[PDB]
């Protein structure tokens, strides 16, 4: 007895949901590269055994940064936007946009690949912050994001031109505060009239609860591995799951919305 995920398309097509809330975590970006946290066998935190780590969650920290801020960048030479490209998952929510129907996108990643996607910076919210933008540790003086990758990518550690103090880029660490931007939720959840949850364990908060956010009444589809977080625990009589790969997902969900041509046509122009 639930909706099903041409419930979800037919919503969207009659444009009853129009004001669309959308929350993505690490899941979205397997599918370009990136590995997540928590897959078994492939995920971050089951393969930093070679880093200098007391755990692997520390990696992430701003405490253990101070200490040895070589494991993070070492890391994020990688990570470092350029070398990857958004998947249909991006473009699924880039065509969202077009149509007019994204309130706003929020992501936990800082690979950048939303705005990649050609999202808006006005339709987002970097939840984690960014590499676009650094700052000085001693002194916080700002830096050109492009100034740093160039000693990111020949294996420097970053060093304030000024101070000399540790540089490093504008994403949120472990405890660290939000992002201002992110007190855009409490004008946004209220308002949503559908709420899409992507490639996210909703296991870290704030983002476990804000999808409790949504009023009792707004239809949340979760396209996902698993069923997870208050989906799971605290299921609502609206909610959909559509699980298994998640390019495949939302493929299913753009055929169903009769946006198949449209999306390959604007995958083919932005990358093919
Ligand atoms: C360091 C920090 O503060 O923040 C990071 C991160 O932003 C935060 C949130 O983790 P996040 O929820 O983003 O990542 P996780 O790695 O915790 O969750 C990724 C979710 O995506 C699913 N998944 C991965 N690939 C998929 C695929 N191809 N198709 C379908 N599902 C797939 C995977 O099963 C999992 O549920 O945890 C970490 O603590
Ligand atoms: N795809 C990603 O962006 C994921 C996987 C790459 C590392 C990463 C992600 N999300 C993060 C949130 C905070 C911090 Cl410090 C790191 C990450
Ligand atoms: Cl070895
Ligand atoms: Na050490
Ligand atoms: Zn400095």
């Amino acid at each position: 007895g639930k909706l099903s995920l041409q419930d979800v398309a037919e919503l969207i097509r009659a444009r009853a949901c129009q004001r669309v809330v959308v929350m993505v975590g690490a899941g979205i970006s397997t599918p370009s590269g990136i590995p997540d946290f928590r897959s078994p066998g492939s995920g971050l935190y089951s393969n930093l055994q070679q880093y200098d780590l007391p755990y692997p969650e520390a990696i992430f920290e701003l405490p253990f940064f101070f200490h040895n801020p070589k494991p993070f960048f070492t890391l994020a030479k990688e990570l470092y936007p350029g070398n990857y490209k958004p998947n249909v998952t991006h473009y699924f929510l880039r065509l969202l946009h077009d149509k007019g129907l994204l309130l706003r996108l929020y992501t936990q990643n800082i690979d950048g690949l939303e705005r990649v996607s050609g999202i808006p910076a006005s339709k987002l919210v970097e939840a984690h912050g960014t590499f676009a933008s650094a700052t000085c540790t001693v002194c916080q003086r700002p830096f050109p994001g492009e100034d740093i990758r160039a000693d990111v990518m020949a294996d420097r550690v970053p060093r304030c031109p000024v101070c000399t103090g540790v540089v490093k880029p504008d994403i949120v660490f472990f405890g660290e505060p939000l992002p201002q931007r992110f007190l855009l939720h409490v004008v946004d959840f209220p308002m949503a009239d559908l709420l899409l949850i992507l490639g996210t364990s909703l296991e870290v908060e704030p983002f476990a609860s804000l999808t409790e956010a949504v009023r009792s009444s707004v239809p949340r589809l979760l396209i996902n591995r698993d069923l997870v977080g208050p989906l799971a625990w605290h299921p609502r009589s609206r909610d959909v799951a559509q699980l298994g790969d998640v390019v495949h997902g939302v493929e299913s969900l753009v055929e169903l919305l009769g946006w198949t041509e449209e999306m390959r046509d604007l995958v083919q122009r932005e990358t093919g």
